[PDB]
């Protein structure tokens, strides 16, 4: 247990503190009190023995009972999220449907229900409702009743933090969301998180993404988000959804390619973390979020892409340098940069809002992602990395990076595909960079020394190998080409011996980090 529990580098998670005067302290205090609120509430989300498990384990005199709960802490649960969930506390299974769902039922159950009784399916398939076997009867209950002893003491924070908050903005969020715990009603809330302005605390509380419920992805799994905003690097980014345009004219695709029906813009807000629970602390810490998921509200107001600064410095310190020590010749070494890292991040979400949807297929109205079927998600994570070094690039052509960065942006992404790898190559994330350093190594763009076991970015060939790459699957997605989306990923989507040589090396490194908040050792 001792060497799993390594698998997450140990980092401080720390805050600027002069950025908060005394009543916005008063604010971060309760908003933590309700955040770790979310962490319990989650916890019960995950799995029905969680809190069972935890009193068992903490009772216990058994040393390695103490190792199990370390591991129980980062997974908010006994199995292993690094390993397909793999209980590391007995050996029962996890549910599909975690604690969302009676364990007995299966999806025909839940789907002959709906078919015997027709008005159960809003409920049924609500986000905010977990189901259970009541007088033999399957029963949709509402969020804000299973779990109203949490959420009236979340709510009870929230308010308490909404007093302190002299941020009309933000004082109108936590006075909504208070209420949405309650009534189990989100949407307005969620409008009026859209619409924090000229703020410090970017906080976001609530149940959001559905991925812990792996029956149907209908639950959502309550998180928290605590982090400050940074005007002098939020305004840098101001630039660049101004140029979403020109790097959409700018793409190499024919024009009649080009999406300019792309939808309403997301803004985008760098921030500094000071603590995060629930979901998003299970296992893998999250570098940025994209939220709400409400397609009201993201096609009314969009929705907000938050990226986390300092979580891309532990990150960058604690796994991308020493895994670009190990598989970079030394020469470009210096080139991997904490810029090139966090940079790539911001452009590449906002490729992610570039390139073909909605598209005419044989006359029909369809999109991308109904044509590509199960290949979209690992061919959309491949168009964004690779615009996310063709816009960085277009961004150095513009003036806004100076020159020296285009060598970095090559650079630091080539060490970074074997942290995102590491993560596993059948992730949509990991199968995209498993096509583009394929593909990149067939073109000549990148290099694998066979003796040195190291790879290099041929600076002479790497410009047009990513305009390349960029060019064939913009193109598969305009066409809606669902059989050369499959190709490319058999092709190039593999486990080649160049990356089975590079991430034998990297046995010995953690696989992410475990966050140390500042704050819980201030409030304990
Ligand atoms: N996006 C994370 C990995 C997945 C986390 C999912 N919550 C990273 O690049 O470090
Ligand atoms: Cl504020
Ligand atoms: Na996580
Ligand atoms: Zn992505």
């Amino acid at each position: 247990l001792k060497r799993m529990i390594a698998q997450f580098a140990p980092t401080e998670i720390k805050y600027d503190h002069s950025l908060l005067d005394e009543r916005k302290q008063k604010v971060v205090e309760n908003l933590y009190r309700a955040a770790k609120i979310m962490d319990e509430i989650f916890l019960d989300q995950v799995y029905s023995k969680n809190f069972e498990i935890r009193e068992q384990l903490r009772a216990s005199s058994d040393p390695l009972d103490q190792l199990r709960l370390e591991y129980f802490t980062i997974m908010f649960g006994p199995f292993d999220r690094l390993n397909h969930d793999k209980p590391f506390i007995g050996n029962t299974p996890k549910p599909k449907g975690a604690n969302f769902y009676p364990p007995d039922m299966t999806r025909e159950e839940f789907e002959n229900w709906l078919k015997a009784h027709p008005e159960d399916e809003a409920a049924f398939t609500s986000e905010f409702t977990v189901i259970r076997r009541q007088d033999g009867k399957l029963v949709a209950i509402p969020y804000s009743e299973y779990y109203k002893e949490y959420l009236t003491r979340a709510a009870d924070y929230l308010k308490k933090a909404a007093e302190f908050a002299d941020n009309p903005s933000l004082k109108k969020y936590l006075q909504l969301r208070a209420e949405a715990f309650l009534n189990n009603d989100y949407y307005e809330s969620d409008l009026a998180w859209m619409d924090l302005n000229d703020h410090t605390i970017e906080v976001v509380i609530g149940p959001y993404e559905v991925y812990e419920d792996k029956l149907f992805n209908y639950k959502a799994a309550f998180e928290a988000f605590i982090t400050l905003r940074d005007p002098v690097e939020s305004a840098k980014l101001k630039k660049f959804v101004g140029y979403l345009d020109e790097m959409e004219k700018n793409l190499p695709i024919p024009d009649a390619y080009k999406n300019f029906n792309r939808g309403s813009e997301s803004p985008m807000v760098v921030v500094q973390e000071v603590f995060s629970a629930g979901d998003t602390k299970a296992g893998v810490q999250t570098l940025a979020f994209n939220l709400p998921n409400d397609e009201r509200v993201r096609e009314a107001k969009g929705s907000k892409k938050v990226m986390l600064k300092n979580i891309h410095e532990a990150k960058f310190d604690k796994l991308l340098k020493p895994i670009a020590e190990k598989v970079l010749f030394a020469e470009q070494l210096p080139l991997v940069t904490f810029e090139g890292f966090f940079n790539h991040t911001l452009m590449h979400e906002i490729s992610h809002g570039l390139g073909p949807g909605k598209i005419v297929l044989n006359g029909r109205q369809t999109e991308v992602k109904k044509e590509l079927k199960e290949t979209y998600s690992s061919i959309e994570e491949c168009k964004a990395d690779v615009l996310g070094m063709y816009n960085n690039l277009f961004m150095i052509e513009k003036g806004v990076y100076p020159p020296e960065f285009e060598k970095q942006i090559y650079v630091t992404f080539l060490a970074g595909i074997f942290r995102t790898i590491r993560f596993g190559i059948n992730e949509a994330h990991g199968a995209g960079n498993a096509v583009i350093f394929n593909y990149l190594l067939e073109k000549g763009a990148y290099q694998f020394d066979p003796a040195a076991h190291r790879v290099k970015v041929n600076f002479e060939k790497i410009k047009d190998g990513v305009r390349d790459l960029a060019n064939k699957v913009l193109t598969i997605q305009a066409q809606g080409d669902y059989m050369a989306a499959k190709n490319l990923l058999e092709t190039y989507a593999v486990e080649s011996e160049p990356i089975m040589i590079m991430r034998a090396r990297l046995q010995e490194l953690p696989v992410d980090i475990k966050p140390i908040f500042q704050i819980e050792k201030e409030l304990g």
